[PDB]
């Protein structure tokens, strides 16, 4: 049987106090009656507002990024700082960060390791580019990204790890991976985890799909045996995030 | 006569809710009786706490960094987002950001321009490295950084601009620039602004010194004719920030 599903909202760099208050009320009023971990990741400056207004018992609050240690890092937010204000989830290795803000496989793996050490639940993002997929390098790429992370983790740290398979070509492009495309990658990821980390770890591991998930395509994606939920960008800013949660029933 | 001084606290990536509540109480209880703009720049996640607790009428709250536009920028905080939550000051071009997070002269100038367009007061950071100073390139460097910013600004936008001369070698090193060293650079900066932007702009422009400022060295720095206050790192996390404010009397 599948482990507990996750429906995660990456709001990215979006929102006003008014829009967030309205959307959070929508999320609060949506009564969820199955076992699912909902996650909302607002911008750093919006974290306290969401903490103050979000009351739905199925939800936790996540950061969109973090650095490992406090200190002389102007503009950045550290893991101890998040922990202190009551945020113990974090998204790491998200694609535009990897691509434009210099987060290499090594850097992402290090961040994931430090977050686990500091008691975070981590949504670690992996995924191939359009060119990588065309060159039939999808498996090589996601396994390389996963193994980099794994190399810095103890077996027991995996209880805190959630993988998000998010092909770069599906992010905000209106071109969702098909259920067959997504399942194929989830299956190979779980096999690798089973063989390299443990059969027990593999059985409990949530592997989420991300990239153009919406209310209409979510259920058929979730029907696949190795998809454990979603990392949602655009649609998570809208009332249809309710439908995506319910698609994990 | 000197324009209104500024005493600005860059807390960098530091603080807990408990430490911030204590330090803000210290700042609140310190009664300031001269004309000065105090500025506190906490981490993004701490902005609402500081907004809720800081009451000293001489203070405004600043962001430590921002990007210009909202959108698909995981982990980042935009200028419209800050404006909406009531933050209309921002520090830009701070040294570790220039050096490690890829913020070139062009990128910093663009950020400053967008912040001004969005109605921000901007503390724009400039300054030479140790090697640059040894090679007698200080003037060339700070003028190049300043001119890059100036090229993207209308004359009227300068009413929103505060320059912070912050030599890289003086940041957190316990090696403050001497009053003579700082004044020499402030004088040449103001001359450039006078000649290139306008005599009126130059007279009103706040040029702050940053780099190992503390309670003991602040007054003698402020005594120099072209120093208009301070951008303070380490000492701004301590009760002695009160003394630094009072050193602008
Ligand atoms: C995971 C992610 O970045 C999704 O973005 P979307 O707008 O394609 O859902
Ligand atoms: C401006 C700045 O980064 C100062 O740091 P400090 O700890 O040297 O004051």
């Amino acid at each position: 049987a599948k482990p507990q599903p996750i429906a995660a909202a990456n709001w990215k760099c979006n929102g006003t106090t008014a829009s967030i208050e309205k959307l959070v009320q929508v999320f609060n009023e949506h009564t969820i009656s199955h076992d699912v971990q909902c996650v909302v990741a607002p911008t750093f400056v919006h974290i306290p507002l969401v903490q103050a207004k979000l009351r739905n018992p199925k939800y936790v609050i996540s950061a969109q990024n973090a650095i490992a240690k406090s200190g002389a890092f102007t503009g950045e937010v550290s893991m101890p700082i998040l922990k202190d204000i009551g945020v113990h989830w974090v998204i790491l290795g998200h694609s535009e960060r990897r691509t434009y803000y210099g987060e290499t496989d090594e850097i992402v793996a290090q961040k994931v390791s430090e977050a686990c050490k500091q008691g975070f639940m981590v949504i670690a993002c992996i995924g191939e580019t359009l060119q990588q997929r065309e060159a039939n390098q999808t498996a090589k790429v996601v396994l390389s990204q996963t193994s980099a992370i794994a190399a810095k983790l103890t077996k027991d740290a995996w209880n805190q790890v959630v993988l998000a398979y998010e092909p770069v070509w599906a992010i905000g492009t209106g071109k969702v991976a098909t259920p067959e495309q997504a399942q194929e990658v989830h299956l190979l990821l779980r096999k690798w985890v089973s063989e390299n980390i443990g059969t027990d770890v593999a059985a409990k591991l949530r592997i989420l799909y991300g990239g153009s998930v919406n209310a209409a395509n979510a259920a058929t994606l979730y029907a696949k045996p190795d998809i454990n939920g979603f990392l949602v960008g655009g649609a998570s800013l809208k009332p249809e995030f309710r439908d995506i949660i319910d698609a994990t029933r």
